[PDB]
Formats: structure tokens, C-alpha cells, sequence
């Protein structure tokens, strides 16, 4: 089933836009905030835009975008329970956590103590 990925701090939902950019929004009418979680091998997941088919990618330089390249090694995530229903979403290849900043940009950070990397996943 499609889930939403909401940063607990800003109430912003992760969005992959058709043009490949990734950002945050509070417009729950946006069809582009729905994701399909699917398995990659035994312990990782992919986070796919239901509407566009793009996978969330954290690049080595910390930028976050969408790709349909299934061979990409920067689309695999580990989900860690953070207590209180919240989870962190960590890219396995680079050790970066997904972050939604207050200005609505989305990027990666290795800093596990950052307050903008906690997500609430809802159906």
C-alpha cells in the first residue's frame, strides 16, 4: 500500500516531482507525496513515487533526487525505528539520513543527531 513520509518537525511530506527534483510540502492533496515501499534483497527498502515511478536517491554529494535507474546503488535505504513511531531513513551506500529542511529542500546528512531526519510513516 502507498504510504506518506512526513518529517515530524515541519509536518512536511516528502515529494518526488515529475522533473526529478525532491522537496517537501504540506499540500496533502498532492498526488506526488504517495510512496510505495518495496524490498531490496533481504534487509533494505526502496522508496518509490507511486505516481511517477521514480525512486528516491541520496547522491554522494548529499543532494537528493529521483531516478528510474533500477541499477542505481544510491536508492537503497535502511529504516531504523527512532522511538515514538518515528523512523530514520538511511541510505546504505553513503550512510546519509534523509532530511527535510524548514525551507522545503530535501538533502542528506550523516549527522544522526539532526532534528529534521525523523519521519512518521502513515498509510
Amino acid at each position: 500500500k502507498p504510504v506518506l513520509l512526513k518529517s515530524t518537525e515541519t509536518g512536511q511530506y516528502l515529494r518526488i516531482n515529475p522533473d526529478g527534483t525532491v522537496d517537501g510540502t504540506r499540500d496533502r492533496s498532492d498526488q506526488h507525496i504517495q510512496f510505495q515501499v518495496s524490498p531490496e534483497g533481504g534487509g533494505e527498502v526502496l522508496l518509490k513515487s507511486t505516481e511517477t515511478g521514480q525512486y528516491l536517491r541520496i547522491n554522494p554529494d548529499g543532494t537528493v533526487d529521483g531516478t528510474r535507474d533500477r541499477s542505481d546503488q544510491h536508492i537503497q535505504f535502511q529504516v531504523s525505528p527512532e522511538g515514538g513511531g518515528e523512523v530514520l531513513l538511511k541510505s546504505t551506500e553513503t550512510g546519509q539520513y534523509l532530511r527535510i529542511n524548514p525551507d522545503g529542500t530535501v538533502d542528506g546528512t550523516r549527522d544522526r543527531s539532526d532534528q529534521h531526519i525523523q519521519f512518521q510513516v502513515s498509510p
